[PDB]
């Protein structure tokens, strides 16, 4: 089973602004988690359906929701996660 993948706004600034190989690496970590993206060694506790992907490369943190509502993966936020800025959009995002 397959399902979607939608990126916010403010995400896809930092996506545009991340390294083409960094994002080229988190675009098809996307892709290959879309097989089963409930993948609970991803997914953030507490956090209903975000799950976060790490690069081994620089260390970027992608952050996203799965919903299972619309079928879709919803990234939140990409970046860096060390400063738990990406966490702060994750959070008040959903509601």
């Amino acid at each position: 089973m397959a399902y979607f993948l939608d990126f916010d706004e403010r995400a896809l600034k930092e996506w545009r602004k991340l390294g083409s190989t960094v994002r080229e690496q988190l675009k098809k970590k996307l892709v290959e988690v879309l097989e089963s993206p409930r993948i609970e060694a991803n997914k953030l506790r507490g956090m209903p359906d975000c799950y976060k992907i790490k690069l081994r490369s620089s260390g970027y943190r992608l952050v996203y929701q799965v919903i299972d509502e619309k079928v879709v993966v919803f990234v939140i936020s990409v970046g860096k996660a060390e400063a738990s800025e990406v966490y702060s959009e994750a959070v008040k995002r959903i509601l």
